[PDB]
RNA sequence: GUGAACGGUGGAGCAACACCUGAAGGAAGGCUUGAUGAGCGUGUUCCCCGCAUACGCGGGG
């Protein structure tokens, strides 16, 4: 990876670094995520709601959207 | 297959016009280039200082 986020071909947000560590199970939220509308509910916090979305692959893919529970940036 | 992928802030436009740094104001009052240094007296062994180390040298008045 040499660059993160849109616009790509215009030069934006160039990575300059990352570091990538192991980290406790209770420390990590990896449910804070476009997760199923069928997902269970210990993942599926207050932040998560319901949309029309992708849950996975392309999530540019409009047809690809789905019932989801997801939170919001 | 990074809600990605694609996407020109662009084109044009006078900081310019006119405007006296100028009026007044004493470099003067006093001051020998004249000297100064240019020539005019003593008539024979008397103190003291160093090198020596006394055989003598230099030397103060």
């Amino acid at each position: 990876c040499r660059q993160i986020g849109g616009k790509r071909g215009v030069g934006f947000g160039q990575v300059a670094g990352f570091k990538v560590e192991p980290v406790a199970e209770t420390d990590c939220p990896w449910s804070w995520r476009a997760l199923p509308a069928d997902a269970d509910p210990r993942l599926v916090t207050s932040e998560h709601a319901r949309c029309i979305a992708a849950i996975r692959g392309p999530y540019w893919d409009r047809t690809l959207h789905v019932e989801a529970l997801a939170p919001t940036p």
